[PDB]
């Protein structure tokens, strides 16, 4: 019941239960009521852009709505966009609705991207990939596709970079290389919505041609006071980031020691364990869950993945117990 | 400052300031915090479907997200959809992203629809049109396009029908004639999100193929407790509906008496006054606003419209003052 070991939320900093947001919500609701239609939106956008160090920030109601706004208003069927084979399905949806032609490369194979790249099209990527937990080398990517980067920070924001400013920040990339980065606030930020950071040109262009996408879908204003506080919470919990890292490092050393294969050995809070058999994977999941341990399960290339989401409040005993149980079952498959 | 006469909100029942929602919000926030990822969602969907008398209800984060989910998953470029020339731009956006071919008819010209209709395609319409405030005769429409209706209830819900159940309800149309009706909760309901009411078949089909649209964009669970209460508020404020009607009836009698032309004489809370000159219209708007009266302004066919949104707390003195000022200026144009 409460002795649940959750390795599937995305609350990487345990901020969703921040204890200093209740007044904010209460006040926001007294001022704006329950509905819609802001001082605080612009205030938030100002503070976000400042934190990330971009010229402009537009607040959207969801990650998906941001992406749609971006791909459907800036691209058409005459453009191409290059994208990692494992890019998140939400981003693909946005792109496909735009009608742009998608061109794919194998996971993190920057060299292969180099081989097919056309010298002109935009490239979309994730700072940390939801699928494999790999960390894209934005600095190498910017050499290959200068001026042409779109980066989703769903899983880097709050986790990578200085004070959790994210992947763009941690690789020291400027809006001259990445014109548009998207910050969904549903994960480490422990909130809702998404912020698009861009140039003045792109922002104004988006505000004029994506008006319906921004305003017909806006979140209720009563929660923007809370969001300002959570931006500071995220900035402030460096000790939570350190805890998180310790769990990540332990996880990886334990998989190495038990010869459990990871899709990626990068230092991110998504750890995806590779199983050659789907059936074994549904088993392990049911097994772990009888032990009050909840993970996620996926199958893609022909292979199946048990996917762990780590968080700052997880312990090594929890991670040890889970991998012990996995390791034990994989040993029977060595037959 | 507070002596503002607003004729542009969509809070037709003045429910956005319902005094009995504060505990709901507070509790919802204690239970779910600020973020996402429900008992209450299904509870709400159950109660909504019951109120409207449909088999199923799916809760979406916005009207727009509902429409996109509908048009992009149930249609392709091989279908056509028939739609009133003034259908709301948000619905057109959804359709165009679906890639379905749009076929238009002149405003409320059911006979013209009959003349171009193909005997098979879906037709999309609004219960009350945001543009002109006309009330579509759903009962005549169902004779022309049996089984093929999609109806947006943005502006009918809470306002038309028994206890404010809406346009489908008030014309006694069954889900055999209208398979899908969409209820945006941002207007009279004074909340946020949208509910799609359909058949079991369509619902399940939507839940399986529009998963990303429903779950990657969901509202925070902390506000679903409040929504359940507001469903009852909306049901309960029959006296607000009567007040509203009195304002609507007064508005129309005063325009008749001053020979001010309405795009539509139907009994809805959107009243659109027809001006043959755009310039006069920006003037009137600035004029009304110096008098602490706020209306909305639009231009479409080659004509310009001053658009009044009435609400249950508006008075006849306010409506009289506003039309007096309009009437006075239009008299100079008779030169």
């Amino acid at each position: 019941d409460d002795s649940i070991i959750d390795f599937t939320t995305s609350d990487y900093l345990n901020l969703s239960s921040a204890h200093n947001l209740k007044h904010a919500i209460v006040n926001g609701f007294d001022k704006y009521g329950f509905g819609s239609k802001t001082d605080e939106t612009q205030q938030f956008e100002h503070e976000f852009a400042k934190f990330i160090n971009y010229p402009r920030a537009i607040f959207f109601s969801s990650g998906f709505m941001a992406n749609l706004a971006i791909y459907s208003t800036l691209f058409s069927k005459h453009d191409s966009i290059f994208a990692d084979k494992y890019i998140h399905a939400s981003i693909i949806d946005g792109i496909k609705l735009s009608q742009a032609k998608l061109r794919r490369y194998k996971h993190q194979q920057l060299s292969q991207l180099q081989d097919i790249y056309d010298g002109k099209s935009f490239i979309t990527t994730e700072g940390v990939f939801s699928t494999s937990g790999s960390i894209t080398q934005l600095d190498k990517l910017a050499k290959i596709t200068p001026e042409k980067l779109i980066v989703d920070e769903a899983h880097s924001f709050g986790v990578l970079g200085k004070n959790g400013r994210g992947a763009i920040n941690s690789f020291r990339i400027s809006y001259k290389n990445c014109l548009i980065c998207v910050f969904p606030l549903g994960k480490a930020f422990g909130g809702v919505g998404a912020v698009v950071c861009t140039t003045e040109a792109i922002a104004e262009y988006l505000i004029q041609f994506a008006r319906n996408y921004i305003y017909t879908t806006a979140l209720p204003p009563m929660i923007l006071k809370a969001a300002l506080i959570q931006l500071k919470n995220l900035e402030n919990v460096n000790d939570n980031r350190a805890r998180l890292q310790q769990n990540i490092t332990f996880f990886n050393e334990l998989c190495d020691a038990k010869d459990l294969e990871l899709v990626s050995k990068d230092l991110s809070p998504i750890r995806s364990i590779q199983l050659n058999n789907a059936n074994l994977a549904i088993r392990l999941k049911d097994k772990l869950f009888e032990n009050k341990i909840i993970v996620s399960c996926f199958r893609y290339p022909t292979q199946a993945i048990l996917r762990f989401s780590l968080h700052s409040n997880n312990t090594f005993d929890q991670i040890q117990q889970a991998l012990e149980i996995i390791s034990k079952e994989v040993k029977y498959e060595y037959i």
